[PDB]
C-alpha cells in the first residue's frame, strides 16, 4: 500500500466533501432551518481541519462557510467570541466580507452597509446599548446622526428599519443562491442526487 | 426545487463520507497517525450528527469508529468522561465491543480478554492502584491472584507481559485489517483513488 497515494485521495475527499457541506450550509441558511445549519456547520469546520493546503477555490468555499456562520451568530450572546475576538460576531462577518477574493459590486456594498447598521442595532434589540456604542465607535454628520440614535435609544428609527434585519437576511440570502448554483454541479452533490433520482 | 429529496441526496451523501471517514480512523489507527486519527475521529463525530436514522451496516460503523475511539483514548487521563461514563476509556471500549452485531469467534475472545486485563494495567502504568481495584471490582482463583498482582503492584509480572498493551493494540490491529478490506472499495475512496491513479 502506497501511504502518499492514499492520503491524496483523502485530500481529495476531503476536497468534494467541503464542497458538498459549503452547499448544505446555504440552502439551511436560505431555507431557516437553524439546526441543520448548526449540524452541518460543525461538519465543515471538522472537514476543514482535515485540510492542510487550500486551493484559491478552497479558501473562497471556507471563507463564505465562515461568513455565514458570523451572520447566523448576529443575535446570538456568547461571551467566548467576545473573550477571543473581543468584537461581535456580525463585526466579525464584516472582516470576513470585505476580505473573501470576491467582486466588489452594488451588491457586496449593500451586504456590508446592512451589517454595518444591523451590528449596531441588534445590540440595541438586546437592551446593550453601552456596547452598541462600542460596535459604533469600531466600525465607524451620518455618523453624529446615527450616534444621537443610539443615544436616544430611538431602536425603531426609520433609518433602523430601512436598514433591517430582514432587509440584510433577504440581501445575504440572494448572494447565497448565486453560491448555491455555482456549486449545485459538485461531484459528491450531483452523485448523491442521481442515486435518489434513480429510486 | 423539492426539499425532499434534496434531503435524501443529503442523507445518501452522509452514508458514504461516513463510510469514508471509518476507513480513513481504521487506517491512521493501525498506521499509529495520532493526530490523523484524532482529526478523523472529529470528522466522523460531527458527520454522524447529520444522521438521524441508521441501516444495521451504518450502525456497525459507527460501533467500529466508538469502539477504536476508546481504545485510543485507553491510556489518557480526562475526568470529563470519568464524570460522564464513570469508567474508564478500555472499559467503555469493552461494552461496545460485547454489543457490536458481529461474530464472538475466537479473536474476539482474544481481544476482549486483553482489553479486560489491559483496563487494570493502564492504571497501574499510570500509578493509580486504587483506581486499578476499581477496575478490577467493576469487570472482575483467578480472582485471587490478579487481585494479589494489583495490590502487590506488581505491573510487570508474566501474566501482564502475556495480556499485554502491544499485545492488545497487534490483536485489534489484526481486526482493523478486516474493517479495512471490507470497505476498501465503498464509494467515496473509490472514486477517489480513481482521481489519484489519473494523475
Ligand atoms: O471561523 S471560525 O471562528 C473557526 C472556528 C469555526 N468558525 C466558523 C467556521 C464555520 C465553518 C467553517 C469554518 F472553517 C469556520
Ligand atoms: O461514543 S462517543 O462517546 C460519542 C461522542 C464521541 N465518542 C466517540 C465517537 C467517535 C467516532 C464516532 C462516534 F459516533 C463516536
Amino acid at each position: 500500500e502506497d501511504a502518499g497515494l492514499v492520503a491524496e485521495a483523502e485530500a481529495v475527499a476531503a476536497g468534494w466533501m467541503l464542497d458538498f457541506l459549503c452547499l448544505s450550509l446555504c440552502r439551511a441558511f436560505r431555507d431557516g432551518r437553524s439546526e441543520d445549519f448548526r449540524r452541518t456547520r460543525n461538519s465543515a469546520e471538522a472537514i476543514i481541519h482535515g485540510l492542510s493546503s487550500l486551493t484559491a477555490c478552497q479558501l473562497r468555499t471556507i471563507y463564505i462557510c465562515q461568513f455565514l456562520t458570523r451572520i447566523a451568530a448576529g443575535k446570538t450572546l456568547d461571551a467566548q467570541f467576545e473573550n477571543d475576538e473581543r468584537i461581535t460576531p456580525l463585526e466579525s462577518a464584516l472582516m470576513i466580507w470585505g476580505s473573501i477574493e470576491k467582486e466588489h459590486d452594488k451588491l457586496h456594498e449593500e451586504i456590508q452597509n446592512l451589517i454595518k447598521i444591523q451590528a449596531i442595532a441588534v445590540c440595541m434589540e438586546n437592551g446593550n446599548f453601552k456596547e452598541a456604542e462600542e460596535v459604533f465607535e469600531r466600525i465607524f454628520p451620518f455618523k453624529s446622526k446615527l450616534l444621537m440614535i443610539i443615544s436616544q435609544k430611538d431602536t425603531f428609527h426609520s433609518f433602523f428599519q430601512h436598514f433591517s434585519y430582514n432587509h440584510m437576511m433577504e440581501k445575504i440570502k440572494s448572494y447565497v443562491n448565486y453560491v448555491l448554483s455555482e456549486k449545485s454541479s459538485t461531484f459528491l452533490m450531483k452523485a448523491a442526487a442521481k442515486v435518489v433520482e434513480s429510486k
